[PDB]
């Protein structure tokens, strides 16, 4: 059969691996892993006794039409409420950094501006954040009544709904996020759910059927050479249109190649990784879309010092304002960035995106562990709150072979520059899959899938139109 290569063993290069390797006339396949595991953006660890997801948390509207929803089912991965009806058809404490609990009522009315402002937006089919700006700024205007205290406490409960913004997007700044194709992410419906015994079930499961040796792990590739007429090494000294160059130094010929490497990767080596350089129209793609950083940061304590029916600690922080913040601006201290904190089901999960996410990373274990205990005695008014006991943190932006966390349409991008992603090199010796080559789904689990699912039925259709020329 064709020689087929998949390089990356994340969701996209498995679901399109499952799905080629499933038929009855199978290609020779190999699939190419950097890393020495797979799922790539899944990531489920053992820590603290129990499973923290280092990447993916979710299933973004658990329903019908999402795929992972359907596997998760099919494999057993989800719990009853999960599974239920009431579920696909679809508990906060909120902090000042005084050290003072917020009113859920302002909490509430800010909601409405900021999320009514956001379903605005998904209308207009320059930025999110300027439009979301000033629309707020017209509305301040009207704020007659509030002393300068409530129109501070109210800009500042914003502030946090912008930086809860930057880590769904997965930007630095909504003042990136490109306005007119904002509303083509399509949210499925479903009260989003985990996978609890870890969304790393789901890929270990496609990966387990796969036949056996089809994933080389610790197998980066260096240089895809493409456009060429290539002879194998053994007998009968076939050519071969592609050369996948591994960094080990290995020559593996192929007729097929599908790419599933992150956008962040691509960004970073596009000029080496391909040989001869992408078309100009795909290079561009490649350095217009954005890929933010987003990060968790699990902080184990010995005892909860929260309320058991407590799901997410809330942080506002005093004085800041959306208003005075631009595109590429940073908050005063990189913690200021981070929007709270999901209590596992002691574990806390810190949330933070962007270039103070980034920044993260680059701070020892025990800087973070101190400095948010610190945050944490602040913003509880709490001088005596106990330390926490241990850290364990992403750090997607550091990760060689990803490089940030997902992608989203930057100013100066559209959803055009997607579908360029996808588009493949003529002849289909190079395919491309991943999240960043969804349309409507990029930034998600199940548009990674659906994307190795739709490259491996663009080769099928080729192979078949070759027996029937
Ligand atoms: C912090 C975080 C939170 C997220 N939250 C959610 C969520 O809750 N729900 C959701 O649906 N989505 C979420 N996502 C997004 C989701 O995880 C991704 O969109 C999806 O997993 C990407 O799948 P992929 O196959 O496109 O890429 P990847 O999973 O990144 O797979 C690409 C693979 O390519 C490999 N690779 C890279 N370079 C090379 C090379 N040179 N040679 C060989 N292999 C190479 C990588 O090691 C990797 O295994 C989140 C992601 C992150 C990081």
């Amino acid at each position: 059969g064709p020689r087929v290569l998949v390089v990356g063993s994340g969701i996209a290069g498995l679901g399109a691996a499952q799905k080629l390797c499933s038929h009855r006339a199978a290609p020779h396949l190999r699939v190419l892993e950097a890393t020495a595991s797979a799922g790539g953006r899944i990531r489920s660890e053992r820590c603290f006794g129990g499973v923290v997801e280092l990447g993916a948390h979710w299933i973004h509207g658990p329903s019908q039409d999402n795929p992972v929803f359907q596997l998760a089912a099919e494999f057993g991965l989800l719990g009853e409420k999960e599974l239920s009806e009431e579920n696909q058809l679809v508990p906060s404490m909120i902090w000042s950094s005084s050290g003072t609990s917020v009113s859920l009522e302002l909490m509430t009315e800010m909601a409405r501006l900021f999320y009514g402002l956001i379903e605005r937006t998904r209308e207009f089919l320059a930025s999110v954040g300027e439009f979301l700006k000033k629309e707020i700024s017209q509305q301040v205007a009207s704020w007659t009544e509030d002393d300068e205290d409530t129109r501070k406490r109210k800009l500042a409960i914003l502030n946090t709904f912008f930086n809860i913004e930057c880590c769904v997007s997965g930007t630095h700044s909504m003042d990136l996020v490109a306005l007119a194709p904002f509303g083509e992410y399509t949210v499925l419906p479903g009260l989003d759910c985990i996978l609890a015994g870890g969304y790393q079930g789901l890929t270990d499961r496609i990966l387990a059927s796969l036949p056996k040796d089809t994933v080389a792990f610790d197998k980066p590739v260096k240089t895809i050479h493409w456009n060429g007429s290539f002879q194998e090494a053994a007998f009968p000294g076939e050519t071969f249109p592609v050369l996948v160059e591994c960094e080990d130094g290995a020559r593996l010929p192929a007729h097929h190649v599908i790419v599933t490497v992150p956008l962040g990767f691509l960004k970073e080596h596009q000029d080496t990784f391909f040989e001869p350089p992408l078309p100009a129209k795909k290079a561009e793609a490649i350095k217009k879309l954005g890929f933010g950083t987003n990060n968790k940061i699990f902080l184990e304590f010995e005892e909860p010092f929260w309320e058991p029916d407590c799901q997410f600690i809330q942080v506002v922080w005093e004085d800041t304002s959306p208003l005075q913040d631009t595109a590429l601006s940073l908050q005063d201290t990189w913690f200021k960035k981070l929007i709270g904190f999901l209590v596992q089901p002691h574990v806390l999960c810190g949330f933070i995106a962007g270039l103070e996410s980034e920044f993260m990373e680059t701070l020892s274990d025990e800087e973070v562990l101190l400095s948010l205990t610190q945050v944490l005695r602040r913003v509880t008014g709490n001088p005596q709150l106990p330390a926490a006991k241990s850290v364990r943190r992403s750090q997607w932006h550091s990760a060689p072979y990803t490089r940030g966390s997902y992608s989203y349409v930057a100013v100066g991008s559209t959803g055009d520059d997607l579908d360029l992603m996808a588009q493949p090199l003529p002849g289909l010796q190079v395919l491309f899959a991943g999240e960043a080559t969804h349309r409507t789904f990029y930034s998600t689990t199940h548009g990674a899938l659906l994307s190795g699912w739709r490259e491996a039925d663009r080769l099928v259709s080729l192979w078949d139109s070759q027996v029937e020329q």
